[PDB]
């Protein structure tokens, strides 16, 4: 149809979850990366970032900014936002937890090394004692293939993405969570997901800058 | 009909934008205040806090945590989430900006208020001239904006000076029946909670 246009840096950052979500829906997208501060300025001065911030995604004729507005729109567009408002309630709740933990991990490489260590022991604690139990349970509470409504939703993709970053951050943390482990392989082998895990894709590595 | 039951500290904090949204929808709600560290532990152990955190709202026989999930649900149940995906994208975009500025409230946020966020929302109101931000109908984000404008006034009523459309907007939404009721003394609306 039309190709969405991701305006971000050449990094994971706040844009990766949208790349993932677009990828899982089988939606090809292009990116204009931002390397020069003038690019960001040329975007600001041209009236493209409502709050003068990236991420920003051109899609169906909008200059959508703010991560969550992007993710919600894409998810509704390609029926990754569930069946009804009660399922979106489960989806939003799950996604927001996933976001909290992700934010905690990606920010460890940013904080003062003053506190790297204890904030690291925090993320690991939260990973193993709060968030992973919470989603291991959800899979065990209903014993189904997906998080919500027994069919693929945006939050399955979010969780897989998080499971990938947990493994990077510390692969040991996953071993006491069997369903998530089964869930990870299940979702990883969905066609559009497998395609995105493949080398050469728009998927982004952990940056060092 | 069971009232939504809001589980939070007796404070503004992360629960206030929900109190606002319920009140602007004219929905009566009840509050169970976490008073003791023992109160929160027995919410966790009863299995009511999926991520061991509040805000938690009991609504329609389920226990919702995560503010955005709570707000999204309420806004959808009561037709404050706009009319289609494209209005939700405006509503989400506006709300998430409003949520960021609210978050910031040295005192750096005066600049962002005056030079980034408030110009953005005056321009929204300039663009279509209509009474509400989105779809020429009251939506949740009108209520979030009014809420932001109230806290900006508390922060520094001089930041509202240059923004005549926001000003009329504030007064205009303040005077909605359901809104006026929540602004009245004696409502569940919360103060800035000091210490
Ligand atoms: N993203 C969550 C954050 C919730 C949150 O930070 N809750 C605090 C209360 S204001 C809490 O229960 N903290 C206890 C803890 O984190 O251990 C939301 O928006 O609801």
């Amino acid at each position: 149809a039309e190709k969405p246009k991701l305006h971000y840096f050449n990094a994971r950052g706040r844009m990766e979850s949208t790349r993932w979500l677009l990828a899982a829906a089988g939606v090809e997208f292009e990116e204009k990366f931002i390397k020069s501060a003038e690019d960001l300025d040329k975007l600001r001065n041209d009236g493209y970032l409502m709050f003068q911030q990236v991420p920003m995604v051109e899609i169906d004729g909008m200059k959508l900014v703010q991560t969550r507005a992007i993710l919600n729109y894409i998810a509704s567009k390609y029926n990754l936002y569930g069946k009804d408002m009660k399922e979106r309630a489960l989806i939003d709740m799950y996604s927001e937890g996933i976001l909290d933990l992700t934010e905690m991990i990606i920010q460890l490489v940013i904080c003062p090394p003053d506190q790297r260590e204890a904030k690291t022991a925090l993320a690991k604690d939260r990973t193993k004692n709060r968030y992973l139990p919470a989603f291991e349970k959800v899979l065990k509470s209903h014993g189904q293939d997906y998080l919500v409504g027994n069919r693929l939703t945006r939050v399955d993709i979010h969780l897989l993405e998080l499971l990938l970053y947990v493994e990077e951050f510390d692969a040991s943390l996953l071993t006491s969570f069997p369903l998530l482990k089964a869930f990870k392989s299940r979702i990883s082998s969905l066609p559009n997901v497998k395609k995105f895990l493949q080398p050469g894709s728009q998927r982004k590595p952990a940056m060092d800058a």
